[PDB]
């Protein structure tokens, strides 16, 4: 429809123009690549010029499922014995992760001083063709919500400008829900003077959608919270940990740390590394914790797709269905490590249909060779391979001229879950707000046209 | 009060990072010197970091006295032989006043095709050291009315943020009486397919603005109103006057021409003059008409202050009050003197001594065959402020 709809250089010109304009005047913006320590100019978000086709059943599937995932990994984070288990071999080839491990081994060692958690979740998902929808990567450590909103709302208006149906863009409103679990969890801290706490880099391209979000928790709270930024560098200096075991950021209390600085992600130095220490020994509300955010590492992501994982997680009948929506979205994943007869029946169908399947890049031919006589097969995996569906579509970046490209896309479904540490009882688990990431065959945002 | 109220370094540059934020998530925005040509970038609308001291006395005369002088400059515009007499020397020595003229006079002796236009004003006032004085008039291109509204909000966030009451901010709502204004026009013509059109320059700091008057047009039309942009060069081209007088677009009817091209101020070439004789003989509303727009050139503000001349605009006994407060108004003037910070991209927030002016704006819907009024309304101010300029709002004392 991308292609019928745009019959010329002068529509698509006007079209885009219109586009730009609009995501400057409603805030669709990042700082610059030149100047990303600085808010005096912003280009326009990179952006889909129309919402790319994507089929109704697959993202309602991807919705439905979302609470019972956030439900899943929280569960997960609270599994001491399960994490530790998990990680048992890789802390000892990698420094970082150790590092981290160590942080929650100190936490757990003193009591749990803050049981009040925010859970934050992105779950990407495909299209394989080779539709089924099928699940990529779990995101619970730092998570653009007003900029997905807005992308939704950019793309009806350029619908209504190509005569097209806006009923097929979904509603999204992931931000709202954000600020709100955001808010709930400062009022839980039970102190209104206790400020609350944006773990950020001076230099990131979202400092306007975190502003976005101060603003409106300041009019939430009536003016009563008290917005803070800082790095885990300027933490090391000014953070400190209070003999009732308080957040001290410079000496004022801290009743809420929301990160958009990734556990896994960012490799932090020494210092980094005691700031994150400080801030997880705390009383103070953390928005992720570091459990939550490791919890969903690639390591344990494949642990749970593993025969029986999902049900000591979800260990009630009553519960049965849950395990059966997340099950049916995994994508297929066989470690060679194992020996059982799933594994090596697997082995043997994809030596006959190799085209099927990933090793990991082995393709074809070669998956077929390695795995005749691969000895080696403990670091192997096995996968399923994927297809995306294609589309095409026109990308807005700043200063390029659009074109018309062939392009495939991921699905992004967004949720928050606010909970408690010591007895995993939950208190709110919502599925709120979506995104497409989309790519020629990083990429730009986008949203669903839903067929 | 902005002196005593940022006590820091550290708190200016954490007020004025909040405030820099705050534009650019809310469309206080302008196109970037480099690329004027292009919405891809985009910088904040420079603009003091706090609302400046303004009397309030000042103020609510300058509000009160706005309707009077629309109402004044539109009958001035519908009084052909007051304008040929105004200009009758200066005509033969300014030439481009010349073109104008001849202009308006191609469109008289055709006769008026379409009777009904769209006033738009901003008078422009500074305080004699107090007393307000009048300083200028602009009945041409005026546009910035959402960038002032938004400077108003801007402020009110930042008077929260040093602890002051917001209520001595008066309201800014300019914006939204314009666009009501311009639909208002776009609906008198008549014809739900005729084009809205936008006259105005390829190179623009103000595109921003222009295209959230086009959304908000579009959603007041329910999506019927097709909204274009055409410059005067590009106009040239494209513009032709069909054989019933219609202003054709590349072939398309043309309903509302607004103009963000100043008839006084843009030193236009032969073919852009022609594309606004164009634009004048046909049926469309014009906001404003080029009658409206050298109605208020300094020559006719001089004339307009000389004795009895109001009085020939307002005849009648009941309008002596309109007489006596814009005649008040007239005048070398010292302008009141205080303290604030400016925001501008990429240069370090200074305090230092400023003065301004205050603008005052509205818009008056009328007939210029019978000289009737359907709509006069004074909505939306402003400060320009400079040292002893950027944006800036008045907070009354």
């Amino acid at each position: 429809y991308v292609e019928k709809s745009v019959n010329s250089e002068t529509k698509l010109h006007k079209l885009a123009d219109f586009a730009i304009d609009w995501a400057h005047n409603n805030g669709l913006i990042l700082r610059t690549k030149q100047f990303l320590n600085k808010s005096d100019v912003a280009e326009f978000a990179p952006v889909s010029l129309l919402p790319s086709p994507f089929p109704r059943h697959a993202f309602e599937k991807a919705v439905a499922v979302h609470e019972a995932l956030q439900l899943l990994y929280f569960r997960v984070a609270c599994d001491y014995e399960f994490m530790m288990d998990a990680y048992k071999d890789v802390v000892n080839t990698d420094n970082h992760l150790r590092q981290l491990v160590n942080i929650i081994k100190d936490a757990h060692k003193q009591g749990i001083k803050q049981p009040t958690t925010l859970l934050i979740m992105r779950a990407d998902y495909m299209l394989n063709t080779l539709y089924e929808l099928k699940q990529v990567e779990v995101n619970t450590g730092a998570i653009g919500l007003g900029i997905d909103r807005r992308t939704t709302e950019l793309h009806r208006q350029m619908l209504r400008k190509v005569g097209m149906d806006t009923s097929n863009s979904p509603a999204n409103n992931g931000d709202s829900n954000m600020i709100e679990s955001l808010f709930m969890a400062w009022e839980a801290f039970g102190n209104k003077n206790a400020l609350f706490v944006f773990l950020s880099h001076e230099r990131l391209q979202y400092k306007f959608e975190l502003r976005n979000i101060q603003c409106q928790l300041e009019e939430l709270s009536n003016g009563q919270m008290k917005v803070e930024y800082v790095s885990l560098k300027a933490g090391y200096e000014q953070l400190k940990l209070g003999e009732d075991y308080s957040l001290l950021l410079n000496g004022e209390i801290v009743g809420v740390v929301y990160s958009t600085i990734s556990a896994l992600g960012h490799q932090a130095n020494a210092r980094e590394m005691e700031a994150r220490r400080t801030i997880e020994l705390s009383n103070a509300i953390k928005a992720p914790s570091l459990a939550i955010a490791i919890s969903s590492s690639k390591k344990i992501q494949q642990l749970l797709t593993t025969p029986g994982t999902l049900e000591r997680f979800f260990p009630s009948a009553t519960e049965a269905d849950k395990v059966a929506a997340i099950r049916e979205t995994f994508t297929g994943l066989w470690g060679l490590e194992k020996s059982d007869d799933q594994t090596e029946r697997r082995i043997k169908d994809a030596i006959e249909n190799p085209a099927n399947y990933v090793l990991k890049n082995f393709y074809d031919e070669a998956l077929a060779e390695k795995l005749r006589t691969m000895p080696e097969r403990a670091s192997h995996i096995l996968m399923q391979k994927l297809i995306p569906m294609a589309t095409k579509n026109y990308f807005l970046r700043p200063f390029h001229e659009p074109k018309l490209n062939v392009v495939v896309g991921e699905l992004g479904v967004n949720g928050t879950l606010l909970g408690n540490l010591r007895d995993q009882s939950v208190r709110h688990n919502v599925q709120s707000g979506h995104l497409l990431r989309t790519k020629l065959r990083t990429g730009v945002g986008d949203s669903p046209y839903l067929f």
